[PDB]
């Protein structure tokens, strides 16, 4: 067994390879998109994870696409997150903040001024997002057609990521994870399906990856490369965003570029929740030889698969999502081969303590 052995992850050392995947739970306070004491308790319960990766967190107000998702742009958000990171650290844990801009997976009613959200191109996501009704309950609503970002707006987006990373450092996070996956803004630029731009930010893979690499460079400069991770979902289709007709070659291009920056980790979300083709070992070897930091695998992993791939030298750690929702002490349960608590999906999004902090430890 290697799941319970330490791993250096950039600036920190994880005591095990069982990571908590980023999980949107939509329990923040509105107005203000403010983390809560309840959220602090939830993360503190899970502090035995080798690394906690937070729920996706807005870099700016414009970044918002879901009612109840937190931000890391305002003073009140920074103050609230400081308490959460302090609670994890009090339990000897480590926590990364996942930073996103939702782009076109959003609704005008939660954008600044009630205006259309932004994207690479003016193409509707053709999906739904989660808003809140008059009683504060989560509801699903069709996405608003976005406005294409103007060329002169792109530096502002890069700056918002830079500033959110500075804020993350002050808030006490150990690392940041850039959300470059699952059809959100960075992936909207990466994918030919969502990017029809004819400037230097669309067309070729070099142009499509330009934004995310500008963001990586800005955040490495702001903090340090050994504090930066990135999540990608570059093989398959995710929330209607595919990866184009040359997905493998394009993925390897992006990974080679990321490696040049010497960042802490590469987190691969391998399949959508609705499933997808498995990664071949040949593709895993190609990824492995191109990236010199930690590789985290995710997507319906079992402990057995994690051990198999870690043992083969193809990945270093595994992020578990739904098992971490239901099992605060997942590390101890996997180590002891204990049964897991059953999942209650109806309370994954929104609500309060029920289905959030009420899954017992052993
Ligand atoms: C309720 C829920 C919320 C999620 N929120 C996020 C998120 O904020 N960021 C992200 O990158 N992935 C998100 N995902 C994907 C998970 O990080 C994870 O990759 C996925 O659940 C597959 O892993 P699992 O089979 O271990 O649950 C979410 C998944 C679920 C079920």
């Amino acid at each position: 067994e290697k799941l319970f052995t330490p791993l250096k992850v950039g600036a920190v050392t994880a005591p095990n390879r069982v990571f908590m995947a980023p999980l949107t739970r939509l329990r923040s306070i509105e107005p203000g998109d403010i983390p809560t004491p309840l959220m602090g308790e939830y993360y503190r319960q899970r502090a035995s994870a080798g690394l906690i990766i937070s729920e996706a967190t807005q870099i700016s107000a414009q970044a918002k696409g879901y009612a109840g998702a937190p931000g890391l742009h305002s003073p009140e958000q920074i103050a609230a997150w400081k308490k959460i990171t302090a609670g994890v650290h009090a339990e000897d844990g480590r926590i990364a903040v996942q930073l996103w801009h939702t782009g076109r997976i959003s609704h005008s009613s939660i954008q600044p001024g009630g205006q259309a959200p932004v994207s690479a191109s003016a193409l509707n996501a053709n999906t739904r997002t989660s808003l809140r009704d008059e009683n504060g309950n989560a509801i699903r609503v069709d996405t608003t057609t976005p406005r294409a970002l103007e060329l002169d707006e792109i530096p502002g987006i890069v700056n918002d990521f830079r500033q959110a990373v500075a804020n993350a450092r002050e808030a006490g996070f150990d690392l940041v994870e850039l959300h470059s996956a699952h059809g959100y803004l960075l992936h909207q630029f990466l994918s030919p399906s969502s990017n029809q731009r004819t400037d230097q930010y669309g067309g070729s893979v070099e142009n499509r990856a330009r934004l995310v690499l500008e963001v990586v460079d800005a955040v490495c400069n702001e903090w340090s490369a050994d504090r930066i991770g990135i999540r990608v979902s570059p093989i398959g289709t995710f929330q209607n965003v595919d990866n184009g007709p040359n997905e493998e070659a394009d993925a390897l291009y992006l990974i080679e570029e990321l490696a040049k920056r010497g960042i802490a980790y590469l987190h691969m979300s391998e399949t959508d929740l609705a499933g997808g083709k498995p990664y071949s070992e040949a593709f895993r070897q190609k990824v492995r030889e191109r990236f010199h930091g930690v590789i985290i695998g995710a997507g319906a992993y079992t402990a057995e698969k994690a051990e198999d791939l870690i043992g083969k030298g193809l990945i270093d750690a595994v992020a578990f999502g739904r098992d971490y929702i239901a099992n605060p002490d997942l590390v101890a349960r996997l180590q002891k081969k204990a049964e897991l608590n059953p999942q209650r999906p109806e309370s994954f999004f929104g609500g309060g303590a029920e289905g959030y902090t009420d899954y017992p430890s052993l």
